[PDB]
């Protein structure tokens, strides 16, 4: 099934190459921040899902997620029960309540690395205390600590950027009470205006405290990923040159609980 | 509906408070109250808000001792529902009162935290030599802050209400927390420090209180000069009202300036109550 | 009995005597070359013990070592192979989740300098005592590992791994006691406040006051005493040294890096102690 997925979005691509992955055949699905619900439609058709609910900060996708998901996938499109409103990650009861009855929360998500090309406009500062923003993920840390409270056994389903490393990708999920398994990983390509500071600033200030610290971000001279580089490698090639052609992984990690 | 004199129209914060606990509902429940100083909260949960059983405790181990006199004689028809842990409490951190927690309903609190009366310190302590005048002349003595500044919400000022949330939901999993707060960090902050660990909040209760005047802002001005990375940049503007009833609005530095201009200017805030529900 | 030569596994061990593992089963974080393993087994009689190492082989020489150091018992001793990462594992947890109490010294700020170098000779000399005869692959290589665990709120007074673990058994294995050893130089409140943060109720099973080797930098430590609160605010953060061997006389970092400099080479003790987290029941 090649032909499901588009290479427009490599980011959206390997998160749904993930998604089917995952094994999401007969489940309840939750989605946050289902925007157009395309992802939707791709879970219902392709996945297989029995039931497929989500919702998205902005309170006009969600209905015009039943459109495109009427439209994309009819003959499914009445296991689609988006939750109305306005639902920062998944803070309303009735998203709650739909969350407390998934088996599978999947959604990918705002974090420094993300393509700026995103909003493209047709929920940052109270994250900024979390540990794991120090590393640009504080909202994906603050969705775990929901759902471990909200459906303390549904497997939760998240798209990466790995410029920061796969330890701490999966740190990030240790941390917050689950055991992480990478399903899919793929090599892209940034565009060539993109500011990498912070993966640079990353590799160079000190730890926690006053201490000393090695550490490099995963980045790539060649779409295949043979040749490594560091956050401040990548951005020499950007220094001396304008249009080089950088490459970094983007995947999809599931955290399953105890 | 609670009459217009039970709540204390002296403090505003301690006001704030026991309208959020009435509005709580808190008849027949076991409560817990962290921190039950002089007592007088204990008065206003058995007596207005008919607690089936108040417990709790403090760190000052005397007080313990004059809440239960306070209590006396303020509800002396509902005082035998009252039991406090005995010692020297720092939040629950005891085997007693871990079992008093264990067993309660509802835990509430109104715990130190970054941006309070300045004057609250010196509150307590005269309060500490009268009232404790049965003492015939008689530690830490404060939540110390060294241990509770690791705590991610330590950044805006509410470790010691973090160490709390932490330890509420391993020993009272079930159990509601009720809580006070200045909101100068706004709404989305003080909710995400509950959201964050296990708690579903919901603001009970909230007024603009005046600040004192001549009160330190500065912590709070700090915060908006929201240092950039990692990462990186933020807009972060603090939470002021110029007028009581809150309608025009000011951040920590626009309202810094208004007292620097002119000492004296009003500068008012929100307190509120919020209670974390566990999605139990 | 004991090695005077190692204070820290001496208070670890004797803190394993306190804790009454006669009869549970016990997971231990980093089981090197053994020596603890044995110790459970046969001073504390332990029903069952298992545990793992980051270095994959010290499993496969420490099953030899216990059989030659508890022979008797040492049926009772099921490693778990492989490169393991604190317990990340599904073998690893399989055996965690099934255990009474999980137990660990594990690397912190503040451990002794050479700390590393007694792990290369006592894989050494075990691999000799068993064979040998062999080069230089009794020695991590790792470097692996420390950076992803930089987030935890705990790593800014150098305990981040310790949390790290604690977050793993209270998820995998909530109903275990989680035994730890610890350098108390930040004082003993905020090894608690690292436990209670955690869902743990913490507990002191043993403490000894211990020799610092001179020559060990302690910058980091009088580097809390100085720099402010995450508000940040004035701090008042003090360090737990000592002057004399039986911890009467109190002295904080800075005034130990005093003497330190006065000196050049000074006594200077700190506190060790294993604490045990129990989770409420
Ligand atoms: N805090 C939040 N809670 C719920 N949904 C959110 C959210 N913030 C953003 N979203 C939604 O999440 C969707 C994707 S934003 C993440 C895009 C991702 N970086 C990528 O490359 O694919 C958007 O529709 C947006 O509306
Ligand atoms: N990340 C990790 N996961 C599991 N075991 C680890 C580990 N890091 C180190 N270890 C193990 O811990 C042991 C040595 S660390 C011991 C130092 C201790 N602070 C003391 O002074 O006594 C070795 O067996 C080592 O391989
Ligand atoms: C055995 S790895 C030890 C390194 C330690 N975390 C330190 O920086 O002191």
């Amino acid at each position: 099934p090649e032909f499901a997925f588009d290479p427009t979005d490599p980011w959206t691509e390997t998160f749904q190459r993930g998604l089917e992955i995952a094994g999401l055949g007969g489940k309840r699905v939750y989605e946050v921040g289902i925007g157009t619900g395309i992802n939707v439609a791709f879970m219902l058709q392709i996945c297989e899902a029995a039931l497929v609910s989500g919702s998205d900060l902005d309170p006009r996708l969600a209905g015009l997620a039943e459109r495109n998901v009427r439209d994309l996938a009819p003959r499914r499109a009445d296991r689609f029960h988006p939750v109305e409103g306005a639902v920062s990650l998944i803070d309303t009861p009735e998203a709650r309540a739909q969350v407390g009855r998934s088996d599978v929360i999947v959604g990918c998500l705002p974090q420094v690395g993300e393509p700026d090309d995103v909003r493209l406009r047709a929920p940052w500062a109270e994250f900024d205390s979390y540990p794991f923003n120090s590393v640009g993920l504080g909202l994906n840390e603050a969705l775990l600590r929901r759902t471990r409270a909200t459906a303390p056994a549904a497997d939760v389903v998240l798209n990466f950027g790995a410029r920061v490393g796969s330890a701490v990708l999966f740190e990030l999920f240790e941390a917050n009470g689950y055991v992480p398994e990478k399903l899919h990983s793929q090599i892209v390509l940034q565009h060539a205006g993109t500011d990498i500071s912070f993966f640079v600033a990353l590799e160079n200030a000190l730890a926690q405290t006053g201490l000393e610290r090695e550490f490099t971000c995963e980045f790539y001279g060649d779409p295949e990923g043979a040749t490594r580089l560091s956050a401040t490698e990548a951005q020499a090639l950007v220094d001396t040159d304008s249009a080089a052609e950088i490459y970094h992984e983007v995947c999809v990690i599931r955290g399953r609980p105890a």
